[PDB]
């Protein structure tokens, strides 16, 4: 069904899967809401060839803007259902969206 | 910051915070894993007028589609930052949505 996410954030860290099947990148969104600042952390990822385009952006830019779908998965020897974004398209940092 | 989410699923459960500052709903979206049909669960919420719209849409429909903002909070234990969607807009369960973007 319907599932589209447009997210942009600052790159905090990133690494490969165990099998190095996919590249996970943690992005951060930090902002003032009321009298206080709230900071959000998101784990987006890419598989296949796209995991290399993702990893290169990591080496090039401090911020990333992507397109993708919301997903969750169960961490085995970890017990937890984690939420993440699977990337569909990375954007040109020098370009806006709308 | 670029932050927009469009999602739809089946309402699984929901509840009001203490001073009813907001209304929280938990949605299920079908997922596959090879040939196995499984499920994805998401937590969405709303404030003010829209919290009351949510609770009503909740006591009237099984599925729900929305437009929202992806947020997170810290699970101080597992130190995992959990994800929640701040509802911005609720759609008519009779309407086909349809997204796209530009590239200025």
């Amino acid at each position: 069904m319907l599932n589209r996410v447009f997210l942009e954030g600052e790159i905090e860290s990133s690494c490969w899967s165990v099998k190095k099947t996919g590249f996970l990148v943690t992005i951060k969104q930090m902002r003032f809401f009321g009298e206080r600042l709230f900071t959000d952390y998101y784990v987006i990822y890419a598989n296949g060839q796209l995991a290399y385009e993702l990893e290169k952006h990591t080496k090039k830019y401090k911020t990333i803007s992507i397109e993708g779908i919301l997903r969750t998965y169960l961490e085995r020897k970890s017990e937890i259902w984690k939420t993440t974004i699977e990337i569909v398209k990375i954007f040109n940092p020098k370009n806006e969206i709308v």
